C-alpha cells in the first residue's frame, strides 16, 4: 500500500475502472466509426491537465478507432486563465472532451463554449466520474464512466494537493488529511 | 487501426508493460520517508504521457506529476508551459519516451538543475544509438532500439499512431 | 538616420501622431469619465503583443482618467484562428474594457479577440486602433476610436514592423519594396 | 490629477525622467554602435517596464528590437515562465530593460536564464535602483536613478495594478498599501 491510513474507503477498484473504460471505448468507437472514412481525420481527444491524463491514456487505447491527443493547461482567476492552449486548429475536427470528474461543471461549461467557437465538426464530452452537483449545470455528457456520491475522492489522476494521483484505484480520502 | 501503415512490430504491448514493471520496481527500490516528499516525475508533452502514466503506477513509491510543453525555435527550445510548482529540494525524475539527439534532454537537464532539486535523474523508455553523442547521464533505460523511425505508445508521425498499445515500425511509404 | 535606404516616405510624421493621440485621449476620457467614478473601477486597456505596445503607452498617458494595463500574446495556427500564448492576468468580468490595437486590416484577429473577450462578460467592450486600412473601414467589429485612415500601403514604424524591425521608429513610414521582397 | 489624495509626494517629475532617458539612450547608443549586422535586442519583463522600454528605445540612436517575457511566482529567484521569448537570442546583443531593482532575485534568475541561451552580449538597464541593489551580484551598466527604499508608483510602477499610467513617479501614501 502506498498511502496507509489516508484511504478511508475504496470506491472503485482498478478492475472496475479498466472494465468500464473497455466498454466505454467500444461505445465511443461504435459512434465514431463512420467518421474515420466518412471524413478523413481521426477522432480528437482534448484533455485538461492534469488529473485526466491517466484516464485519457487508457481510454485512447480502449477506443477501437484511431485517436489523437491534445492537452490544455488552465488556472482559475483568483472563467479560467489559459496557461497552455491547443497545438492544432480543431476546425472541422471531431472533438471529444475527456475529463476525469464533473462536479460543478463550471470549467466544463467554459471549455465547451471555448472549443465550439473554434468551429469543430462535432463536439461531445466524456468523463470518468460524475458527481451529483453536475445536474445543476447542464453540459450534455454523452459518455459517463461512473456516477458517484458527493464525497471527495482520490486516485487514478485525482488528487489532494498533488498527491494520490498514482493510485490504480479510486478511493475516498480520509478527512484527517 | 492503421492497416498497411505498420511494417512490423518492434515491441509488443505485453513486452512494454513487462519492462515498465521492471523499471518501476527498480526505480522504487532506489527512491525508497527521509524527505517527507513524494518522488516527482517531470514529463515533456506529449509523446511520453502514456509512458509516464503506466510507469507511475508501476513504481511502488508515491509519485507526483508535472508536465512541460515546449516548442522549437525557428539545443534550444521555447517554454510554452512551465512547471506548476517549485522543485527546490525535490527528488526529480525526468521521464522521456525516446532519446536520440538528446538536445532537448540536455537543455531540460540544465534548466531543472538551475531550479536546484535535491536529486535529478533521467528515465526513458527508448534509446537510440546516437544518445551516446549526447552528454547526459541516463539512469533508467527501457529498451535500446535502432535508429529506425518508430511509432506507437505515445510516439507519433504527424500526431498519429500515438494510441497504439505497441511500438511498431512505420512503412516508409507513409513517411 | 536609423534605417537609411529603407524608409522611402513618411506617411505620418512623429508630430502628427502625438497630436492625434492627445485628441483621442481626451475623447476616450470624456466618454469614460462617467463610469470611472460611478463603478469605482479604472478603465481597462487590453493590448495584443507586441506592435501596439508603443501606442498603448502613449495613449494611456493621454487619457485624462486612470487607466490600467493588460497584455495578451497570441499566435496563428494557420492563417481568425488564433492561438493564445499568454492569456490575460485578471478577470474581465464586469470591467470597462477598451481594446487597443496598432492597425486593423483584415480584422480577423480583431474579430476573434472581440468574440473572446465578450465571452468573459465585460461591463463594456470597445476598440481603439491607431491605424485603419481600407478593408477594415466597413468591418463588423465596431471601432469607436480610429486614429488614422491610411491607404493599403505596407507601413512600418511606431510599433509596426517587418521581420521584427523598424519598431523603434518614432514615426510611421512606407517601407520600400526592396526590403520586403 | 488622476489620483487626488493617494500620492504623498512627487519623487521624480516627468521632465527629469525623460531627461535621464535621453542621456541613457545616447550612452547605450554610443556603446552599441560598435559589425554584426544585427540590431540591439531589448528584453522587458511585463508589465511595469513597458513604459520605460518604449521611451528608451525611441531615445536610443541605434536600431533596437523588442522582446517581452511574462513571469509569475512560485513562492520565492524562484520564478515561473508564463510567456517565454518568441525568438532565439543566440549570438545576439541583449539588453535587459528593467523598471526597478530591489532584492534583485528576479534579475539574478533572468541573468542566468538568458545567459544559458548564449547571447553575444548581455547587459542590464534599469530606470530605478533601490539601496539593497546598489551592490548586487548582477552588474547593471545602466542605472537611471538611485532612489530610497520608499515604495513608489507611477511610470509603469504599480500597486494592485494601478497608478501605472502616471507620467511621473511618486511616493504612495501608507493609507493605500496598509
Ligand atoms: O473528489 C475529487 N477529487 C479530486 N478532484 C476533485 C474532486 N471533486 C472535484 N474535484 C476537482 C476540483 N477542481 C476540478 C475538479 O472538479 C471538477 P468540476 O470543475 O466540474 O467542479
Ligand atoms: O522513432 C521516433 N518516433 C517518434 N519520434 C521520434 C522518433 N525518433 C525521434 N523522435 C522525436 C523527434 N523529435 C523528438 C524525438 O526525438 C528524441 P531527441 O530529442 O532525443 O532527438
Ligand atoms: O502596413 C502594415 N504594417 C505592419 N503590419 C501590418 C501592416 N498591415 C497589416 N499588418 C499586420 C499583418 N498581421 C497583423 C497586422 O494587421 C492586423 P490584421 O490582423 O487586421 O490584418
Ligand atoms: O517601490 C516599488 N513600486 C512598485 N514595485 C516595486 C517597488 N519595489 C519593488 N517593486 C517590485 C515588487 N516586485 C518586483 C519589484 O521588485 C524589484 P526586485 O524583484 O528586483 O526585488
Ligand atoms: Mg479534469
Ligand atoms: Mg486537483
Ligand atoms: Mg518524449
Ligand atoms: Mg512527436
Ligand atoms: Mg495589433
Ligand atoms: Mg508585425
Ligand atoms: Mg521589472
Ligand atoms: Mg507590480
Amino acid at each position: 500500500e502506498l498511502y496507509p491510513g489516508d484511504i478511508k474507503s475504496v470506491l472503485l477498484t482498478a478492475e472496475q475502472i479498466q472494465a468500464r473504460i473497455a466498454e466505454l471505448g467500444e461505445q465511443i468507437g461504435n459512434d465514431y466509426r463512420e467518421l474515420s472514412a466518412t471524413t478523413g481525420q481521426d477522432l480528437l481527444l482534448i484533455t485538461v491537465l492534469k488529473g485526466a491524463v491517466l484516464f485519457v491514456t487508457d481510454l485512447a487505447r480502449a477506443i477501437p478507432v484511431p485517436t489523437q491527443f491534445e492537452f490544455m493547461a488552465v488556472s482559475s482567476y483568483g472563467v479560467v486563465r489559459i496557461l497552455k492552449d491547443l497545438d492544432r486548429d480543431i476546425h472541422g475536427r471531431d472533438v471529444l472532451i475527456v475529463e476525469d470528474v464533473v462536479d460543478s461543471g463550471l470549467t466544463l461549461s467554459w471549455l465547451s463554449r471555448n472549443l465550439t467557437s473554434r468551429n469543430p465538426r462535432s463536439l461531445r464530452v466524456c468523463t470518468l466520474l460524475r458527481k451529483p452537483d453536475a445536474v445543476h449545470a447542464n453540459v450534455e455528457i454523452a459518455y459517463v464512466g461512473f456516477d458517484i456520491p458527493n464525497d471527495f475522492v482520490v486516485g487514478y489522476g485525482l488528487d489532494y494537493d498533488e498527491r494520490y494521483r498514482d493510485l490504480s484505484y479510486i478511493g475516498t480520502l480520509d478527512p484527517r488529511v
